[PDB]
């Protein structure tokens, strides 16, 4: 019924991908959602449409996609919205909901985690 | 004596600077460290060079550099350690060390953030 989608940024570096992959795993192994993509916007596979479509092949009807990206920026508010159809300017999904959720922004988890990088942890 | 600078990418939208700022409030008010200044990478100031002079002029022998970025890219691999000359390509005087910290990573922390913000919290 349900299915969460994490998109982030991609890069020719392999990192950006990777963290994507392990985080999809570890909300694998949360077991909350029915079915769990992933989708990076540029130059790496899989890419966010085909995250969608894989989806909803799943018979996911309610879509929540979550952008891991630290802050707003032109990814979140052009790119992103258009890649899911959800802005009027190569993918339609007929019926079925995309829920397009919020980036992490200055959570106070971050202060943690930045206090411990800062420490070496 | 320990100054602690976050870095973050920066972006022709404002999200991403006043992010950062909305950090380094946030680890002012622990009262952790000394001293603790903010610089982009791109597009906006304070830039990189201009926040590690500002901490060394505040009398930091010790500079921590934390990049707040998701994952290791060409950002945190090149760039990032050019502008703090750490790599053979800013006149750091002798008498102060940068530590260039990590990046935050696939963290519990993240997946704890992120099913909060696919839950719309």
């Amino acid at each position: 019924m349900e299915a969460l989608v994490l998109v982030g940024h991609g890069s020719r570096l392999p990192y950006s991908k990777e963290l994507l992959v392990k985080l999809a795993e570890k909300v694998k192994e949360r077991n909350l959602f029915p079915i769990v993509e992933i989708g990076l916007m540029e130059f790496s596979e899989p890419t966010i449409p085909q995250a969608v479509k894989k989806a909803i092949e799943q018979g996911a009807k309610r879509i929540i996609v979550v952008p891991v990206f630290l802050a707003h920026g032109i990814h979140t508010t052009r790119d992103i919205p258009r890649l899911l159809g959800l802005i009027e300017d190569l993918e339609i999904p007929e019926d079925v909901e995309i829920i397009y959720r919020e980036p992490i922004g200055a959570d106070d988890r971050i202060v943690d985690i930045i206090i411990d990088r800062a420490f070496g942890r």
